[PDB]
């Protein structure tokens, strides 16, 4: 029963992100079996600075990267650009209200990325872009990371139980 | 009994449906307590044709499973290289010839996606069905990124490593 | 309590030796009982010159933390791309200024190898050495083979994905 | 205390090559920790063929691949060929009378690879050499294997206990 809180954060000088893995969920079968009912995922975190060595995690946006999404992540050519879009309410009634947009890109005539996260939520009045340069090293760990992490966010590790 | 998990990878299109589910080694107990492995794990692919708006036909799926070596062809691959595996699911079984499967994997014309295509042909039950199957380069890499992972369980290779640590607290040198 | 295990990994050469030992994250728990990662984990670095055959002398050694970031830099490398990292073992504190540390990383002049030196310049007891390693490219691969696979655990992700069965063993839904 | 034989098997026309991990040991100190001692290594065990589907294994040689050794055959180029030399008994007084030779080179004209383990030894008057070809698939597993078990045969997966 033991829970672990494991956030990896990169602070900048305008902006911070923090990307805190996520379990699969499991459903209980008759036969006391556990199944795979949703993967895990990635939750990444982004907050305005507000004043030397701080952020304003009031003003935080969030954007969940999906399994899927971290296939393109760690498929990516060294210096090709990729962009998400999410409706976190598809399929329900105040689908249309949210709209988030995660683009991520090398550096202009740079080895580093960036990150940056759009948000408009019409539910809330909040229309926010948070921007985050990661250095090529800082990028390297983060991809490090999300390979690792893959396997064990669609339960992979957790069959061989015997 | 210690837990057990069912964690099936699927892939749902337009028109089919792929499910992968690892399947683990099979291992013996010797007389001397100690485990050996007796079958490689495999993975088993389930292809289904859909039956109306992302629904499929379960009851209509082909099967066929990926070994230990097949699972190295597909990890080794050029990034738009082409491979093809054939199998008899009864050979050296008083069925064999009777059925014969064949799953392509290639990459898609023009596109930086794959398909997988499951041809089968078993003349037990005059049945000679194909389901073909888009996936995406994000898709694929999922795939590949639980391939390269799941392969040194397959062999057994994880009970070892895990079984490192436990047993050095057993069996250890002294000083003198 | 668990067994603590020293793992400390050298090489060894005509005139140095490097020892590379992993050093693990620290976690606080929580009110709740949930446990926080504080301090990522980091590779400590040290190196002893020689003292007759194949003896060094580790009363003058010297030493060199990677961090995290600094492994990331070392993984991502280009196959004969140089590096270099600037330490101040007392950043932040009141000796701030009084020490620092070099490590360079770079290919060995038309060979396959690699070097590590680390020159340390502190003011505080008049010292100025340097030490330096050849690595063989079978040694650099190990180095490079242990740093990917350890930057998972010195992040903590590695008690994340261990906490995954037990934990779904616990909290999980359940039928209607 | 669960031990595993989870030796790894290529069965050819003429030789069987079979790999089996062996673990680090570690000494106890005085502190009660344990400290790793001698690094493992992968035991290979090769047998000449003797009738179809059966090798003699009264005839193996074997040859203890090293860590420094796995890391050559990690970083090969594709095509790129490899010798290994042993003596079994330097710093023994048997030193000189038993030679092994490894070389893992790639098939002429061919994708596969091989693996040739030649076994000089006076002291039981055995000269030997046991060649056997392996597919591009069956070499993929291999380096997959080696691979993974690398960090655990240094003890890395080891630290970290608490
Ligand atoms: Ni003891
Ligand atoms: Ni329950």
């Amino acid at each position: 029963p033991a829970r672990f809180y494991v956030g990896h954060s990169i602070y900048k000088g305008k902006a911070a992100l923090t990307v805190d893995p996520r379990a699969p969920e499991f459903v209980a079968l008759d036969s006391g079996a556990f199944k795979l009912s949703k993967d895990g995922f990635l939750l990444l975190q982004f907050a305005p600075s507000a004043g030397v060595r701080q952020y304003d995690w009031s003003k935080k946006q969030v954007f969940s990267l999906s399994v899927t999404e971290i296939g393109t992540l760690v498929s990516l050519g060294p210096r090709e650009s990729c962009e998400f879009f999410h409706d976190p309410f598809k399929g329900k009634s105040d689908e249309g209200k949210v709209r988030k947009v995660l683009k991520v890109e090398p550096l202009p005539d740079g080895s580093g990325h960036f990150f940056n996260l759009s948000v408009q939520n019409k539910l809330v009045n909040v229309d926010e872009s948070i921007y985050i340069p990661i250095t090529r090293a800082e990028f390297a760990v983060l991809i490090s990371a999300f390979n690792f992490v893959l396997p064990y966010l669609i339960g992979w590790h957790a069959f061989a139980n015997s």
